[PDB]
């Protein structure tokens, strides 16, 4: 009927850290995660602090839109740069 799933993506800084600077609608953070951390995994980051839902996350480098199957360095996210984050919603604050 209903399922879940737990866990904390977060062991250790295996590949080279990168400052990521997170711009959300109120003011502004830095993130350091793996460069070469998919879109995907960077969101997490977010998901963890924000608070939200990674699945309501949206990466925006540059203004372009990247996807969870996209890496950061790939896409051209390099040390130094600004990241847009989004939490879409639809539905509401209350209910879920």
């Amino acid at each position: 009927g209903s399922s879940g799933s737990s866990g904390v993506s977060g062991r250790e800084p295996s590949s080279r850290i990168i400052r990521v600077s997170v711009k959300t609608p109120q003011d502004c953070h830095e993130f350091f995660l793996a460069e070469n951390s998919n879109v995907r995994r960077f969101k997490k980051q977010i998901s963890k602090y924000l608070h939200c839902n990674a699945d309501r996350l949206v990466l925006i480098f540059t203004g372009k839109i990247l996807r969870d199957q996209d890496i950061l360095s790939q896409r051209g996210i390099l040390d130094g740069s600004t990241v847009h984050v989004v939490v879409r919603s639809h539905s509401g604050p209350s209910s879920g």
